[PDB]
């Protein structure tokens, strides 16, 4: 049971939009929408969307080990060795928003802070003493970007695993050398860091050049979450607002992965008419290099739909029915909605592109999807007297519930936490998400102008 | 009754160490050690001082006025006209941590994400519907540090002043023409941003080459809140750990200002001898070019203590008894003192450089002095019932309260909030300090290994 299972379980289920059905459906953590901070949805003018992991939830295991796979193949082809053929995606290992460390080839969990959580050396969990070795502080510096590596997304989980895989492998080869920086074959050194880099690359690679795409879309049954309750939220938004898309993507996939998503005998509710997706948004916007997007931008350009290709020069004209856009920056999505970033709902995946660059950077209101919660509340949950047990205990106690706490949600542990302690994570989905929740949808069991509410916040001499 | 009047008292007050007496000392608010993150003293080996508005903090309103009169006296003699010479500091107008935009010359109070909670042009307030005309989204980019500069420290009070007392003078006056972005003068123009930088600078001068240390060293008492205790809580921290001194000040100025601080006829209690400031310190820095001290430094040196002199050349010695130290680096302590950074506990009143950077940088525990806080909680006690009502209501009734609960605290309102939304500063107290109160000599009223406590933060969903 993936956090994709339960997904697309409520996905099947028909919207029942009795407005005492809806108040009863999010009273189970599911289907609620968490709230960081107050929001009067009264005040919400456009609402917008990213695709890939917001509308477009991609199917667990399945994808990860896909783009395991082509990655695995990538590296295979430019010179790895075919031992690489026998690694197999292992759903278990890798929790979402790790640190590659490509100094000394760690994967770290840490808070905040920068502090120590979790240490793997390939699948080696280094125990507090021995980290004290590459970490005397135990602490990494969150600011040197260039030395550690956030996997902020689902997307990052198949390199993730794969770091890893790499690390073990080369470890336990007899045809290398392992340093304190990487590892000796020979008369060749591949530093972490490097190693790291052609994954990346590689990552790259089968995004750009390879062939996740077209094997996605030639089996998106396998691979995408569908649900009939999207038309209806999307419409319902349209009713009182302006509604956008902002993709990373390009004009071609986004057009296939959403046919897919609104391919259904109907319209909005079923004995509608069906309609094109576009139909649903008031301004559509691809190639949006975000984060890029929140700052200068680039320079805004035309689709050609017919061909899937930029129009040639600068897109100088006003919003049209029917005109796509490619690049640009926020400030085009405010200019051409009439819009402010308070007036903005902005729904998104990624912790770093979509949520904390939308906040800082203009202020928009912002909603974090996080598709693992559908699973990690369910653990959660069923295991709360293990949470329980550690916050009354707060030594080799704790120590152990800790430990036998984090294993039931993977080899890495929660999303959220590590025992007591909160993860980077967590903090920054408290710190940049005023709304966040397992999917969108949840907004449907809300009414038009609800007040999502949170608690003032007093310092420790204000109680 | 100035915030430094409640510190003077409290140091005019012999130290009663009976355990009892401790205890209830510590119950008040004053006396406080406030707690972000659970600390557990025992842990900490190294106590390290900043000395300016720390160690040393300085009479109010005596030191901003007289800093306030000497920046206007600077301004005046590079060109600036003579109704300069007729401003007097107001106390009662700036408050710490406001933010003073270039481009058009607004002093903002603003919170954690750039939204705006007060706007002032001059004097004048500028209310909510107006300010819409510049800020838009009623919202800055912080990550605009070129445009936007924070006055975190109580050393910026005169600036705060000043940079209100300019824009008001100019803009009444009727021999200039006001702009968007500044002031024309004829066929001179100067712009609210090269005005601001005319103020940094003339700050700087007073500071670096003017008469503010001569002023303040030929009347400390006036000057300079002195205190019994501190060479009793100094001696105690030696007792169980070692202690050093970080001052972005020089020598010469330290050792008049500290030799100052432990001038009494006694050293650590009454009865003993009086021993030499730097008998307290197993190392002593100076010149420590704080936040660049908490990333790559600058190189280390030697003062001569004999002519306040550095010594020409790389330090590359040992740590030895009597050396002062010159610039270097937070690594400087760590080595020098065997000391990792969650040993160490940095006590500083620099939000941004002393605190914010330590932490982020190095992961030092951290304590922040907030001199103000004396004050502060005196209103938050007896005016409490303000809060309340507003706490209670949560429209128009709101912005009276609001209004009326920020007045007492004085025209720019509590450094921490405005009605019921919280500042940057108090965020980011929040965030970075792990510890906090009125005076590091609150750390005396608790015993040798005390655990500060702060309850675990739970997530929405986990709640
Ligand atoms: N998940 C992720 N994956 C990959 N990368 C990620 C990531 N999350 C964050 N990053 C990036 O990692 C780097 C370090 O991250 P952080 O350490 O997170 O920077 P921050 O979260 O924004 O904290 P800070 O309180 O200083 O920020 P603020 O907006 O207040 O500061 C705004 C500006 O004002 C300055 N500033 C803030 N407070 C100040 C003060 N009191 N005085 C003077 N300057 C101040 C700051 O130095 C800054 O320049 C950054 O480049 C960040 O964008
Ligand atoms: N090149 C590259 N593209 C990525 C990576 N991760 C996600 N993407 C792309 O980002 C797009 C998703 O954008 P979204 O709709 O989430 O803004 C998809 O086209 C996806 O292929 C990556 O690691 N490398
Ligand atoms: N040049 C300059 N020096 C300052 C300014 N504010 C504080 N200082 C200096 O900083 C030193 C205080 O450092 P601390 O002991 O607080 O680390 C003092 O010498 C003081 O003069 C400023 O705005 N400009
Ligand atoms: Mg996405
Ligand atoms: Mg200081």
């Amino acid at each position: 049971t993936s956090w994709s299972d339960r997904l697309q379980n409520a996905a099947d289920m028909p919207a029942n939009m009795d407005k005492h059905a809806l108040k009863k459906y999010r009273r189970e953590a599911y289907h609620r929408v968490f709230v960081n901070r107050s929001l009067a949805m009264e005040k919400i003018k456009c609402f917008g969307f990213n695709m890939d992991y917001t509308l477009a939830v991609y199917k667990s295991p399945e994808y990860e080990s896909l783009g395991f796979e082509l990655t695995v193949e990538r590296l295979v082809s430019i010179g790895y060795p075919q031992e690489l053929l026998s690694f197999a995606y292992d759903s278990t290992f890798p929790t979402r928003g790790l640190v590659f460390d490509t100094l000394y080839g760690n994967l770290l969990k840490v808070d905040a802070y920068g502090n120590l959580l979790v240490c793997a050396h390939g699948f080696n969990f280094i125990r507090g003493p021995e980290t004290r070795e590459q970490y005397p502080n135990k602490f990494i510096q969150r600011d040197d970007t260039e030395r550690f590596y956030i996997l902020n997304t689902l997307f990052n989980l198949p390199e993730t695993y794969l770091l890893a895989c790499l690390v073990d492998f080369f470890t336990n080869c007899p045809r290398y050398t392992s340093c304190e920086t990487g590892f000796k074959d020979g008369d060749l050194f591949m530093s972490y860091r490097s190693m790291f880099q052609d994954v990346r690359d590689a990552v790259d690679w089968v995004h750009y050049k390879g062939s996740l795409k077209e094997k996605t879309v030639e089996n998106l049954e396998k691979y995408v979450v569908k649900d009939g309750k999207l038309p209806l939220l999307l419409s319902r938004m349209k009713e009182v607002g302006k509604v956008f898309l902002a993709t990373n993507s390009d004009y071609k996939y986004t057009d296939k992965i959403m046919t897919y998503l609104f391919d259904f005998p109907h319209g909005p509710k079923p004995g509608s008419s069906h309609r094109p997706w576009q139909s649903y948004f008031d301004l559509i916007l691809v190639d949006a290099r975000k984060p890029l997007f929140f700052g200068e931008g680039t320079v805004l350009r035309q689709v050609d739909t017919k061909t899937g290709k930029l129009k040639i020069g600068t897109y100088t004209g006003p919003l049209q029915h029917g005109i796509v856009y490619s690049g640009g920056s926020s400030d085009t999505i405010c200019d051409l909605l009439g819009a402010k970033g308070k007036d903005i709902l902005y729904i998104g995946d990624h912790i770093f592109g979509d949520i904390l660059k939308s906040k800082k950077r203009q202020g928009w209101r912002t909603f974090l999807v996080i598709p693992e919660l559908a699973q990690e509340l369910h653990v959660w949950t069923d295991k709360s007297s293990l949470f329980e047990e550690l916050q009354s205990l707060d030594q080799r106690r704790i120590k152990k519930v800790t430990h036998d706490m984090d294993m039931c949600y993977g080899m890495m542990g929660s999303l959220f936490r590590s025992g007591s302690r909160q993860t980077l994570f967590a903090s920054q989905v408290m710190r940049y998400a005023d709304l966040y929740a397992a999917s969108f949808i949840n907004l449907l069991y809300y009414p038009f102008s609800y007040l999502f509410r949170a608690a003032h916040v007093l310092m420790p001499h204000e109680s």
